[PDB]
């Protein structure tokens, strides 16, 4: 698995495990950079 916000278009945070989540829905936790939002994800390594 990966970037799951990718299913919507959304891009990724960089570093998930110290991006302070400041999004919450069905596609997990998200973290806001840059005043995008990005997706935050465990799996996301590429």
């Amino acid at each position: 698995a990966s970037c799951w916000a990718q299913s919507q278009g959304y891009n990724c945070c960089n570093n998930p495990s110290s991006t302070k989540v400041e999004y919450t829905d069905a596609s997990g936790q998200w973290g806001v950079q840059n005043g995008q939002w990005c997706g935050i994800d465990y799996s996301y390594g590429q």
